[PDB]
């Protein structure tokens, strides 16, 4: 299926932009989300970490306390490979089954470390979601609570923007006003549209 990869750096706007095309049928495929998934509540998944782990994993509301399972693996680096072992086989399986179960013209992968890991010949078309350098700061520390220099060191632990920008076929700003934002993700739906049909021709 014709395949547009979604990267930006962190707090761009990847998971809003790809919510954007969500609204408009397309499938979207993000393995972050679907790890959440895999140890909802009430998740097989779930109740292996607790009984493994302790019901301290598990909050008052029956969600993965995550704070709790970072703190376990940092104290415990063997137990990253356990946890590798018990949800990579579920993402595999849930990302081939949404995969399969789609029915939308093309696909929207969601793939924070595209130009890092090198991904950019797997995808038909690369979107980079892009905003200044300040926003993503300023995005980061409001979303994750963390300072202004932890912001910057994650930035320059992951791709430039410059090189970003250089790989992308196409930019949406992810900046001004919202609705504005949503049309030029309606404006990109039918170039994907319309090169999903030449590539079915
Ligand atoms: N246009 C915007 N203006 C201000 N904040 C925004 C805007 N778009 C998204 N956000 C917020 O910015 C943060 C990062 O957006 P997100 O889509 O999670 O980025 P990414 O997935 O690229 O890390 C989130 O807290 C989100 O609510």
């Amino acid at each position: 299926t014709y395949t547009v990869a979604l990267t930006g750096g962190i707090g761009s706007g990847k998971s809003t932009v790809a919510d954007e095309f969500a609204h408009l049928g397309v499938t979207v495929i993000d393995a972050d989300i679907i790890a959440r998934q895999v140890v909802e509540p009430g998740t097989p998944a779930l109740l292996a970490i607790a009984e493994r782990f302790g019901p301290q994993m598990i909050n008052d509301d029956g969600s993965l306390n995550r704070r709790r399972l970072r703190e376990r693996i940092f104290a415990h680096s063997e137990d990253k490979a356990w946890l590798n072992a018990l949800l990579h086989p579920l993402i595999q399986q849930e990302t081939r089954r949404q995969m399969q179960a789609s029915t939308s013209p093309y696909l929207l992968w969601v793939v924070p470390l595209l130009v890092e890991n090198r991904l950019t010949d797997k995808a038909d078309r690369i979107l980079v979601v892009d905003v200044p350098k300040e926003t993503q700061i300023e995005r980061t520390i409001r979303r994750d609570g963390v300072s202004r220099e932890h912001a910057e060191h994650i930035l320059a632990a992951q791709a430039t923007r410059e090189q970003r920008l250089a790989a992308a076929d196409d930019v949406i700003e992810n900046m001004g006003s919202a609705d504005a934002v949503a049309s030029h993700v309606a404006r990109l739906h039918d170039k994907y549209l319309m090169l999903a049909s030449q590539a079915a021709s």
